[PDB]
């Protein structure tokens, strides 16, 4: 599947916001 990270308040360059991960946490997944 795709790679995703649960980051605090931001997503890294290239990561799309897939969903919310927590209150202060975003669920970001690299475009590539």
């Amino acid at each position: 599947g795709l790679l995703c990270y649960c980051r605090k308040g931001h997503c890294k360059r290239g990561e799309r916001v897939r969903a919310t991960c927590g209150i202060r946490f975003l669920y970001c997944c690299p475009r590539r």
